[PDB]
């Protein structure tokens, strides 16, 4: 058992990550409002962990993560020294622990961002918009588009998705398309189904990039660069036919000429096919054109996005409760299991659950209404909050027409 290993290590660490952001959201804003905390506890059980802070907090660890919490001084909770008063949380004003209680939520949030950030600058994989077919009597019938062809840009903006492609035809006709051999073209010119056109998996030369070990490609013979130029006498010219011929004849010896370094070699492979079914051949090759493309983002632009991929998450989840009541593989998918994870802990912890985040927040939200000693302070605070917003969101929008001087006729 080694899978168990790496399994149990990710829950953890996603976990411990959750959870020691949450409460250290908490902790951070409470101790830069100017309450103590008393106690920074992750995880239930025993301690396995314990260390006392400069200013007393004791941060704990215990080794089961599904839970913690940071204790402030508090007189509803204990005995308060006559000179800690000043630290308390309840000794604040009312803006300042409703800001303590949401931190937490927050946090998660801000996290969940700043991963979608992070997974936005290593580049994420999509599939490659390729058009396998087009309809008749339709409006890209008499455009006559190619058979087999990739899309660039279409009504000026660059596209690398599928689902990019829809985006950019509802924000809304100009399409620069890339067949096979023949350079781009613009093209005068399901949601396609209105154009007649349809996707599928990307074609081109029966051309090898890679070659497993220890496959029966690599038993047989075949090499990168490798161009099979006839399977079984058959000349064939797309990597659709060869692995046509593949899967066809799973345990039969196929006959291969392939053109490699100027000349035409012969081989034989017998391709095998796998467990789950064994009714479709398999050698292990990849062709020498890519079928993925690589999205990436500047940082500055990634955490806007992620930010506007987390809305969509909680709206996701809006719906589910409402209701209620491509593959890239790699650690890089694990970051985005946490993101969402980190998304829906934020949704659910904000709910107006009594002992959860959200019930602190209404109960604060009714003293704070209870209490009403002052008029004309409450609007008070209404404008000197937005001149930071007219002037942070003005400060960016400097920076902004800033930036697009410092970029700037050839044929
Ligand atoms: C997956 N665990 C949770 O989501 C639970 C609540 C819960 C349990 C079961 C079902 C649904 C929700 N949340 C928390 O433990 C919060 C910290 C999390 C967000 C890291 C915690 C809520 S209070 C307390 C929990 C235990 C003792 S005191 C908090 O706000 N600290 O600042
Ligand atoms: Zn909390």
């Amino acid at each position: 058992m080694t899978d168990f290993l790496y399994s149990i290590f990710g829950l953890l660490i996603l976990l411990g990550v959750l959870v020691t952001f949450h409460e250290w959201g908490h902790y951070w804003v409470a101790k830069k409002l100017g309450v103590k905390a008393l106690r920074f506890s992750v995880g239930f059980g025993k301690p396995i962990w314990g260390r006392t802070n400069k200013h007393g907090t004791e941060f704990v660890i215990a080794p089961i993560p599904l839970g913690g919490y940071v204790r402030f001084v508090d007189e509803r909770e204990g005995e308060v020294a006559e000179a800690d008063l000043p630290f308390a949380f309840n000794r604040q004003q009312v803006w300042k622990r409703i800001l303590i209680v949401l931190a937490g939520p927050m946090a998660n949030f801000l996290l969940a961002i700043v991963v979608y950030a992070a997974v936005y600058m290593m580049g994420i994989a999509v599939g490659k918009p390729f058009v396998t077919n087009v309809l008749p009597n339709t409006v890209a019938a008499q455009a006559n588009f190619p058979e087999n062809s990739e899309i660039l840009s279409v009504d000026g903006v660059q596209v690398k998705s599928l689902e990019d492609a829809i985006f950019a035809f509802v924000d809304h006709i100009k399409v620069v398309v890339k067949p096979l051999n023949q350079e781009p073209t613009t093209v005068v010119l399901t949601i396609f189904d209105s154009l007649g056109l349809g996707f599928g998996r990307v074609n081109g030369e029966p051309s090898l990039g890679l070659v497993a070990k220890d496959s029966p490609a690599e038993k047989g013979g075949l090499k990168v660069g490798d161009t099979v130029v006839s399977v079984n006498g058959e000349s064939i010219s797309l990597w659709s036919e060869f692995v046509s011929f593949i899967e066809n004849n799973p345990g039969k010896p196929l006959e291969l000429i392939v053109a490699r370094d100027g000349y035409q070699q012969p081989l034989v492979v017998t391709p095998e096919a796998n467990e789950r079914d064994r009714t479709i051949g398999y050698l292990g090759i990849s062709p020498a054109f890519q079928g993925y493309n690589v999205i990436n983002y500047g940082f500055f632009e990634s955490f806007g996005k992620g930010a506007e991929q987390t809305w969509v998450m909680v709206e996701r989840i809006g719906s589910f409760l409402g209701k209620l009541i491509t593959a890239q593989a790699g650690m890089v998918a694990f970051l985005l299991y946490l993101a969402m994870i980190s998304v829906n802990l934020g949704f659910v912890n904000l709910l107006p659950i009594p002992m959860l985040d959200g019930g602190h927040l209404m109960y604060y939200l009714v003293e704070l209404v209870r209490g009403k000693p002052v008029s004309e302070k409450i609007m008070e605070l209404g404008m000197r909050v937005g001149i930071i917003l007219v002037l942070t969101i003005m400060a960016i929008a400097l920076f902004f027409d800033i930036n697009r001087i410092n970029q700037l006729y050839f044929q």
